[PDB]
């Protein structure tokens, strides 16, 4: 299956997402920091997500240091932002983001957005 990764400082965006993203069929593992994810990603090369969905407004971090660590790899970036966050397009282009979505979002945009990225089909 496809396995997803989220990084949002919001524990109930990470629930959310993973119960959703599970009822298309696709895996997922969310965080609240940034830096336990690069701890597991250091520490088994066997752990790697074919998306990262990451918070770029996580206090005290922005999710920089995820970023870094995946940029140029073969790990696409989705960022998400709050709903009026009116800069999220620009940031996105400069750091490499495959794609961006406001919160909240509707199903429909939401895994339409995840499946292009990870390049399948979508359900819906
Ligand atoms: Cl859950
Ligand atoms: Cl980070
Ligand atoms: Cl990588």
């Amino acid at each position: 299956k496809p396995f997803v990764v989220v990084v949002d400082d919001d524990a109930s965006v990470g629930r959310a997402i993973r119960r959703l993203l599970r009822s298309v069929g696709i895996a997922a593992d969310t965080y609240t920091s940034g830096d336990e994810f690069l701890d597991v990603l250091s520490a088994t090369p066997s752990y790697r997500p074919d998306c990262v969905i990451l918070d770029v407004q996580m206090p005290g971090s922005n999710g920089i240091e995820v970023q870094r660590r995946l940029a140029g790899g073969a790990v696409p970036v989705i960022f998400i932002t709050a709903h009026d966050d009116a800069g999220v397009r620009e940031t996105a282009l400069a750091a490499g983001a495959r794609a961006y979505l406001r919160k909240p979002f509707n199903d429909v945009l939401f895994i339409r957005t995840v499946c292009a990225v990870l390049g399948i089909a979508a359900p819906l």
